[PDB]
């Protein structure tokens, strides 16, 4: 069922985290986007269940895109990811409302869980992050 | 299903509280606690599932009794309840591995989702409470 959009500007990463997703079973298409202004751009004419941002990004970081889905009210959960501690980007997430906040670097299994753990309506926050 | 113990200083909350939570088709029962140590000594004769404990009691506080409840290793769900963000609590309750740090002052729909929550090993945490 999901529709997921993946910001992800380093090439490898996003191609690994779609393929992953697009061969899930419970997933039905998967949007890429090479930095935080693709992604808005595909946000503004396409629907998508959740969004998965990375933080670092060219042009916009996930979290300039995260309060832009927002501040635009838009039916989307967002889990953003991350591989440094290295913040007060988990306060602004937070004060966002992001439904998730995880490590870049987990197992698929792991990610789905966040991504149905965010669709039934809770949040999950990696530790290590916290 | 729920055996859930309840602990709170204030009286009238108290019954509220105790009182919604029983009109719950989950919940099976609400043990009472005035303050953290009656809830202590609810906890080490009766099972419980989940302890709904106010961080502000007398004589012992939430974060005494949730520091006793895993001291202890018992399988009880802790859910942290408050209303204030008091420098030092929230960090406190997640390093003894609470639960769940909610603000007081919600739904019943809502403590209920946090209830369910922790009984499938998750977390929730009131953004207001974060820190
Ligand atoms: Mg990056
Ligand atoms: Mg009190």
């Amino acid at each position: 069922h999901m529709k997921v959009l993946v910001a992800e500007d380093q090439s490898m990463l996003r191609d690994a985290m779609c393929q992953l997703l697009t061969l899930q079973p419970d997933v039905e298409s998967v949007l890429q986007a090479k930095n935080g202004q693709e992604a808005i751009q595909l946000l503004e004419k396409e629907s998508v269940d959740i969004a998965i941002l990375d933080v670092e990004m060219p042009v916009k970081t996930g979290l300039e895109v995260l309060e832009w889905i927002r501040s635009e009210k838009l039916e989307t959960k967002v889990v953003v990811v991350t591989t440094f501690k290295r913040a007060g980007y988990f306060e602004r997430a937070v004060k966002a409302g992001v439904d998730a906040y995880v490590l870049k670097e987990r197992s698929i299994a792991d990610l789905m869980q966040t991504l149905h753990t965010v669709l039934e309506g809770r949040k999950e926050y990696s530790p290590e992050l916290m």
